[PDB]
Formats: structure tokens, sequence, C-alpha cells
């Protein structure tokens, strides 16, 4: 039924802006009014070099994902957003167990 | 809750994803700390396979108390061609 798709948009950034970036997503825009099961903004730890920030997002299937790409929500999300890189990845969750 | 992550990242030879996931999909849920944890395979992925086995915690703390699967370069049949483990601050995180 849910958290069977998952998406991660990779940001690679000048090393010390990570916290600025995340606050951004404090606002998310009415993503949680959409097929969609959750979200986690994440920065990689022991990082020298660059920060490195994954939005990651949790949902019920591939299409929920697609459709909100194609979504208002989307773009004001994309508009409220130091990012040199910005990198989509997707999966399939085989296996969740939240507690 | 939810504010630190740890990732096993598994890279596979292409195409054996299938079989080897469903043993990760296994009394970790006992521990205070833990929160919650995810299972995935990349799609998409054109020359490997991958398979990130994703855990929850409330703090660092919980997952290193845990703490404290062989690769090629040790038993030749196996599909890991390369296994890390990567830790993340959740920053932020919004559920249901």
């Amino acid at each position: 039924e849910t958290m069977k798709f998952m998406a991660e948009n990779r940001l690679t950034l000048t090393k010390g802006t990570a916290k600025d970036i995340i606050e951004r997503f404090y606002t998310r825009h009415g993503i949680e009014t959409l097929g969609f099961d959750g979200m986690f903004v994440t920065q990689t730890l022991e990082q020298e070099d660059f920060d490195e920030v994954k939005i990651l997002t949790v949902w019920k299937s591939k299409q929920a994902f697609t459709d909100w790409l194609k979504s208002d929500v989307f773009k004001a999300a994309h508009k409220h957003v130091p990012i040199i890189n910005n990198k989509v990845i997707t999966y399939d969750i085989g296996y969740s167990y939240m507690k």
C-alpha cells in the first residue's frame, strides 16, 4: 500500500553551506497534501571537501512521484530552494519497518 | 526521534540484486534509539546493481552502541563488489 518507492534529490554543495540549505526545507510547500508517505533531509557526515544534502521522499508508487514532478507544489519547492551539483535517483523499497 | 541515519550501501554485479536482497529484509527494533529501516534497490542502474539498507536512529549514539555479507575480494563467488557504510544527520523529516 505505502512506502514502496523512494526518490532522492542529491545535492553536492560547497562545504559549510549545508545548514542554510536544509532549513530551506522546513517549509515543504504542501507536498503532504498528495501517495506521499514522508521525507527525510540529511547531511552526509565526515565530509571534508564538499557537503552533501539528500532530500529523500517515500511514496506508495513510482507514479505518485512522477505525478508530483508535474505538480505546482513541486514548482514552488524547486523555486524556493551553493549547489554545485544536483542529481535525482529513484528506488524500489523492497522492505520497510517503521516502529 | 529520527535524527540520525546509517546506510549500508552494497554494489552488486548487474542482475544479482533479485535474490540476495531478501536476506536483509530480516531484533534491532528492540533498541530504544532505533526508529526504523528501509531496504532499497536502485532503479535505472546501468552497469551494476545497488542495494541500500537504511536505518534511522534517534541519535548517532544509538547506532554506535548497536554496532559495538562478504565481498568478492574474500569469496570470489560473492555478487557483492563493494560494501560501504555511510552516516548522516537527519536535519528534517516528516512522515505521513
